[PDB]
């Protein structure tokens, strides 16, 4: 299968293919018609990734709540407590995918790291257990270390994660 | 011209594709004889990348003084103060290469983010200038906007980059 994307207002090709870390070449390659740029509100294709809407998991995020919910066919499988960013370095809010993932990273990201549609941002697990569930990270979503290895288990890559308020 | 990367004692195939930010696919159809695993000091190519040994530029980092310093064969040519990491998530120190860029990136990264090659780890701009020059990041290498701009405009992707305490 093939993913798709709608393009965002403000979005650029530089900056599509740097949130599903790809080249703007291979993203232009999968849409030869791009030739002539970009329009918001048009949809395209992402290529090298799974099709997000044949998976039956759904993964919400409450800023708020400082919550991360895994839902089957709209029915809830698990709830986990999170870190998210601070004022200045906010998680950011919208529609995202699971992209790729890297298992032992270690560090700040401690057992797992699980790649969002967003440059730079992710699902990670931590080194600081007492940072989960506050608003004092760099933007990522934080889980405890046995939290992002169960979520990793159960989700596949191309899983929709919607972030809101 | 190739990148040539000395393989560390705690490396894996799939911790050396993160770093360079490729698929250990790509980086064992570049390296055939890794079909047999890994060694410790052996020598490997990193596929895509340009010989950082013909770059004459070189930057320096010191975690202690919060300094860049970029040189033209071994003549100082510019320094400028950085925000390093806090002590849960310190900036990494060892040999490093500048792998890619992304201009405009916002948020925390700022007017401008240049790749390292440790995976999540890159030197880039700052929404916080107060930040700059002091121990308070999540172990990226920030510096003010004006300054990581000139950096980027002056040297080129495979750029050696070495980080000391």
């Amino acid at each position: 299968g093939m993913l798709t994307y709608q393009v965002k207002q403000g979005d650029t090709l530089n900056s599509i293919a740097a949130d599903f870390r790809i080249s703007t070449a291979a993203l232009l390659q999968a849409n030869p018609s791009l030739q002539a740029g970009l329009t918001a509100g048009q949809s395209i294709v992402i290529p090298g990734l799974p099709d997000p809407y044949t998976i039956p998991y759904h993964i919400a995020v409450s800023i708020g709540a400082k919550t991360l919910t895994l839902s089957l066919n709209n029915r809830v499988m698990k709830t986990y407590p999170i870190a998210v960013g601070k004022i200045l370095t906010q998680t950011p809010t919208g529609e995202f995918y699971i992209i790729n993932r890297q298992r032992n990273p270690g560090g700040p990201f401690g057992a797992y790291w699980l790649s969002l549609s967003a440059a730079h941002y992710g699902i990670h697990g931590t080194n600081n257990p007492a940072s989960i569930g506050k608003a004092v990270s760099k933007g990522c979503i934080r889980m405890h270390n046995k939290d992002v290895i169960e979520l990793a288990s159960i989700v596949p890559n191309g899983t929709r994660v919607t972030i809101n308020r």
